[PDB]
DNA sequence: TCGTATAAGCAGTCCGCG
DNA sequence: GCGGACTGCTTAT
């Protein structure tokens, strides 16, 4: 096999590299890597190294890395550019792995771990580590085993061994239902004392040293706790055995308001799954507890136990260990689904970076562009200091708030990256500027042509047309990878719909799901077989189709994230290629393109309908337009259509055969006007929306910018078995809105779009009547809680105190003196409830940590004093009134003359 | 919330608005 | 009570 790195570190003048050798063996080497850096040199001198602008460079080879660093400093003191890759370990990887890396994941040791710590006096601070570690479950991907380290004897209780037999049993037999598929994979090691537990853990760690280290909150909790606990018990040198090169750093993470400490373990790549989830999942969650996320991702039941977690070990050690094991498995189950580790390895090896650098697109892109340029003996510029400066972004059209019955939307593919490619926007392709007319003049094609030589953006920038810049070249590669995976995702989605249809008529028979690749559109043969399957097989196939879709989603959406972040990096001061001229060139062209095509689509439709000045485009945001199709439907007449799918097909065909060609012509003209290198403004039909044929549904509505709902029949070539609500921006989509309220509002919107006003009034009346029965958690609002101390004046609300922060202050007073009560963590989320006048809490709201039941001593009081009226008016009625007035509908039946009978 | 970007919505405080 | 000025938070893109 081809060799690949696992981890790389710089330690003084040595590179420490763990890698897989040609035989598949894990090795470690120390290399006295001599880095090269570059300086500009005279034109006369003959060399093979040039900077990105074609200026000649001389290579300076340093006796060691510290010399290179010292040189960079002296170059700053002199006031001269020190060119080249200043992160020497990236240069080492580039030198050592000068080919496309092909990695074998089966050879990479992925460790998933979780620890337990009993604590009476509240949260066990990792930096203190004052309490014993009494359980560690460590899953190893190479052995495929859960190693369980169990403390039998503690100052907080002596306990009996965990029993694998009870662990396996159903909860109905008094067991813990540890999943039967892992029971055989558990290696249980009980211990008489904490020191031997920890010593053995370290010896184990040494034998099976993680390359990738993950888990849930491992970076913020488990790793620092284990490290500091071993430190406190044995000394630093022993704690540093967690690093394979015996080097660690206490790393301070700085944010806006305060800071925390993590431990950097050299020669390990820590990918904390919470952090992976937050970056790559594209969710915003009310809580980030593992139970909550597991429930959301996997539909698994919450881990059940009585009493505080501080008493679970001594009261039920059996359950204590089993839940520790299960918590580790849950992260693996989430990864089997979401596949973020796979993604991180793909991105990391592609860029030739430390795998943990996938969190940073700036680092990812710096390394991709460096390797790309190195290939041509080109030399990257030095990073520079820049002041943070605002710059303009996308255009968003102000919609007329209204119902909109028939809507067809159109969307530009991967817009910002396409702009970069079309215009040829790169640090080294800048050709100069041209005198800019107001944007409106370009949109209406009355402005003078910017250039007859260069490719232009309406911000005034001109770019070379002779060759592609390194940014277009490298963004195109990842764009093309994204395209492949999105193709797989949509095929899986279309395949899902095929299964949902067949599920309407399941066969009464025993059979097995078809062995198929859901990444490809089902053939005719597969379609026939599906029509003959049982519901049990169809459901398993639907589950599998949907897992394939999710896998594709991860792969495609995060490649899209990476390429859109390359645009965003052009507007970040820490990026090597930071240039506000390039960032603005991109955003300004985007603005032009959307308004240009709006004008075009309007002109085209006014023509085919034989009108003038009619607004067919009702809305647009950044890269997408929404076309009112009412007139198109009316031109054939609703009565001519057999069913919903009939007009959906007709619109599909109108969009494909008539509008897209007009849209294409309009963008090709704009490409010529701007003299761009390559036409890449590809705008395709996205959504087809409208009410069910023969219903009183309104189809869709907008309330304002970034706030709308559509009843969608077809999305990007996926014809739904059942219409799908596409709701953007409205309270149903906000994590701050109560769960039960999101669900109720969503159903109000469903009724509006699919059934009409009367149906809506039916549902509202019932919800209003019954809502006081809803679980308090389901009707709690959610908010992040920043700067709690700032607004805390002697335990009371300071000036301008935010409503949710007031809740927390109320809560804090209610749990005063109690170090066992859950504390609200700064920067984390809270549930928030209003409180009726004259409650014992002494204020108008209370807040407690999200994902949790509120502590038992105040629960009854909260439940008794909860202000249901305020709750209803704020989270439900106000948003609903917003929706309905926008749509010219009433949620309550207005009195009429018929009330006389 | 360490980790690419801007546009823009709504809740809530504070206080004006004769 | 509603709006603007502003903070806080959260979406859409
Ligand atoms: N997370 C982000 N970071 C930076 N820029 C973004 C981000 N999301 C969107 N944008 C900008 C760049 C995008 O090209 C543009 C429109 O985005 P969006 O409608 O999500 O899809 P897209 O056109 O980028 O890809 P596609 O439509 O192919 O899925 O807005
Ligand atoms: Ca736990
Ligand atoms: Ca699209
Ligand atoms: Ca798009
Ligand atoms: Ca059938
Ligand atoms: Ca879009
Ligand atoms: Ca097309
Ligand atoms: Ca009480």
């Amino acid at each position: 096999m081809k060799e690949f790195y696992l981890t790389v570190e710089q330690i003084g003048d040595s590179i420490f590299e763990r890698y897989i050798d040609s035989n598949g063996r894990e090795r470690t080497r120390e290399v006295e890597y001599k880095p090269s850096l570059f300086a500009h040199c005279p034109e006369s001198q003959a060399t093979k190294y040039f900077d990105i602008y074609g200026k000649p460079c001389t290579r300076k080879l340093f006796a060691n890395m510290r010399d290179a660093s010292q040189w960079i400093k002296r170059m700053e003191d002199i006031g001269l550019e020190a060119l080249g890759m200043d992160d020497f370990k990236l240069a080492y990887l580039s030198d050592t792995y000068n080919y496309e890396i092909k990695y074998d994941h089966t050879k990479i040791r992925v460790a998933n771990f979780d620890i337990e710590v009993t604590s009476p006096d509240g949260f066990p601070e990792p930096s203190q580590a004052k309490h014993p570690i009494d359980a560690i479950t460590h899953y190893d991907s190479i052995d495929d085993r859960f190693y369980v380290f169990d403390l039998l004897n503690s100052p907080y209780g002596n306990v009996e061994e965990w029993s694998i037999e009870i662990a396996a049993k159903l909860q109905e037999q008094g067991g813990d239902e540890v999943p039967s598929e892992i029971i055989d994979k558990i290696i249980y090691m009980p211990f008489d004392n904490e020191k031997e537990l920890l010593m053995e853990y370290l010896n184990f760690w040494q034998q099976k040293t993680p390359v990738i280290l993950t888990g849930w909150n491992v970076e913020s909790f488990a790793i620092p706790y284990v490290y500091n606990r071993i430190k406190n018990i044995f000394g630093e040198s022993t704690a540093k055995r967690l690093s394979p090169h015996r080097k660690t750093r206490v790393k301070v993470i700085e944010n806006m308001y305060g800071s925390r400490e993590i431990i950097t373990l050299f020669g390990i790549s820590v990918l904390d799954y919470i952090d992976l989830y937050k970056k790559f999942s594209f969710t915003n969650q009310p809580s980030y507890s593992l139970d909550y996320i597991s429930e959301f991702e996997l539909n698994v039941g919450k881990l059940k136990y009585d009493g505080p977690i501080s008493k679970l070990r001594e009261s039920n050690h059996q359950r204590y260990i089993s839940y520790n094991i299960i918590a580790v498995y849950r992260v693996l189950q989430i990864d089997a689904k979401r596949q973020f580790i796979n993604l991180s390895l793909d991105m990391g090896y592609y860029a030739k970076i430390q795998i943990q650098s996938v969190f940073s697109p700036i680092k990812t892109w710096d390394a991709i562009i460096f390797n790309s340029l190195k290939e041509q003996n080109k030399v990257i510029p030095q990073g520079r200091s820049h002041p943070v400066q605002p710059y303009p972004g996308a255009f968003v059209k102000e919609p007329i708030p209204n119902r909109y019955k028939y809507v067809m939307s159109f969307d530009l593919t991967s817009l910002y990256p396409s702009i970069i490619r079309q215009v040829n926007i790169s640090p080294e392709t800048i050709a100069g500027t041209f005198k800019v007319a107001p944007l409106h003049d370009y949109i209406n094609a009355v402005a003078e042509r910017p250039s007859d030589v260069y490719s232009c953006s309406p911000n005034g920038m001109m770019y070379y047309k002779d060759r592609d810049g390194v940014v277009p070249t490298e963004i195109t590669k990842v764009f093309n990878q994204r395209k492949e995976h999105k193709g797989y995702m949509l095929a899986a989605q279309r395949n899902g719909e095929i299964i949902k249809e067949a599920l309407h008529n399941p066969n009464l028979s025993v059979d097995e799901p078809l062995d198929v690749d859901y990444r490809f559109d089902f053939s005719d043969e597969i379609k026939e077989k599906i029509k003959k399957l049982s519901a049990k097989s169809l459901n398993e196939m639907l589950f599998r189709a949907q897992r394939t879709e999710v896998a594709g989603m991860t792969a495609q959406i995060n490649r899209k994230l990476l390429i859109n972040s390359l645009y965003g990096a052009l507007g970040n001061v820490w990026f090597r290629y930071y240039d506000l001229r390039n960032a603005t060139a991109i955003t300004t062209f985007g603005q032009m393109a959307l308004q240009w095509i709006e004008r075009k689509v309007n002109e085209y439709l006014n023509e085919v309908c034989g009108t003038e000045g009619e607004a067919f485009v009702l809305y647009g945001d950044t890269d997408s337009i929404y076309v009112s199709a009412d007139k198109i439907i009316d031109k054939v007449g609703e009565s001519k259509f057999r069913d919903t799918n009939h007009w959906v097909d007709f619109l599909d065909k109108f969009a494909r055969e008539r509008m897209e060609p007009a849209i294409d012509r309009g963008f090709r003209e704009m490409c010529e006007y701007m003299n761009n290198k390559q036409h890449l403004m590809f705008m395709d039909r996205e959504a087809i929306a409208g009410p069910p044929l023969g219903s009183k549904g309104i189809g869709g509505f907008w309330t304002g910018k970034k706030r709308y709902a559509l009843n969608v029949w077809d999305m990007e070539g996926t014809r739904y078995a059942e219409p799908k609500l596409k709701i953007m921006g409205l309270e149903t989509q906000k994590s701050s809105t109560p769960k039960a309220v999101q669900k109720a509002l969503k159903e109000c919107i469903r009724r509006m779009l699919q059934e009409g006003e009367e149906s809506l009034q039916e549902y509202f009346k019932e919800f209003e009547k019954e809502f006081r029965q809803l679980n308090y958690i389901s009707i709690a609002s959610v908010s992040s809680a920043n700067n709690i101390a700032k607004y805390d004046v002697g335990g009371f609300p300071g000036p301008k105190c935010p409503f949710h922060i007031r809740g927390i202050l109320t809560y804090n007073r209610a749990i005063k003196g109690n170090i066992d009560a859950p504390q609200v963590v700064e920067g984390e989320k809270v549930y928030v409830l209003p409180l009726r006048e004259g409650n014992p809490f002494g204020d108008k709201c209370i807040a407690w940590p999200s994902g949790t039941e509120i502590t038992d001593l105040i629960k009854d009081d909260v439940l008794h004093w909860m202000d249901y009226t305020v709750l209803l008016e704020k989270t439900f009625i106000k948003p609903l009134e917003g929706f309905t007035s926008a749509a010219k509908l009433d949620y309550e039946k207005k009195a009429s003359l018929f009330d006389m009978f």
